């Protein structure tokens, strides 16, 4: 893996070091800490706060009851249609791997070496230059593969 970050703190906002081409890999390892309700990572045009940046891919664990993930788009500052997916590997306390795989209509989502959800492409990911994950999660590594 290429452009290693390491430990960043969170919030973290940061350029993706190349454009998103299908077959490029993003490699995320961390933990969630016990006190966590959520976390995400957005992939996201710009890093402006104000107005907020589009957001083209959402990715959103939540940890209340049995858990899930929740994945949308933000564009103009208004949240489009949520994909729900329940079947979710993430754990209060767990580490966690990551690898979000850019294709051609969609992103395809690994988490701890295990197929876990696709999400079909809202904006064109050409237009994605901003890394960005907030909330309650420690991260102990980001790495791209173009
Ligand atoms: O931070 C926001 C982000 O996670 C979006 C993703 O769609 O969800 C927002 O919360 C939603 C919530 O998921 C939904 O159940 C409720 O009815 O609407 C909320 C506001 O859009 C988060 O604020």
């Amino acid at each position: 893996l290429q452009n290693i970050i390491y430990n960043p703190v969170i919030p973290f906002v940061g350029t993706i070091p190349d454009q998103l081409d299908p077959g490029t890999l993003i490699v995320i390892r961390g933990h969630v800490p016990s006190d966590a309700d959520r976390f995400q990572v957005d992939l996201q045009n710009g890093s402006s706060v104000k107005p907020r940046a589009d957001v083209a891919f959402h990715f959103n664990p939540r940890f209340k009851r049995a858990g899930c993930i929740v994945c949308n788009t933000l564009i103009n500052e208004k949240w489009g249609r949520e994909e729900i997916t329940y079947d979710t590997p993430f754990k209060r306390e767990k580490s966690f791997e990551i690898v979000i795989m850019v294709l051609k209509d969609k992103f395809q989502v690994a988490v701890n070496g295990k197929h876990t959800l696709l999400y079909g492409h809202r904006i064109g990911p050409e237009k994605i230059d901003t890394l960005g994950i907030y909330g309650k999660v420690n991260i102990h590594s980001i790495g791209f593969s173009f």
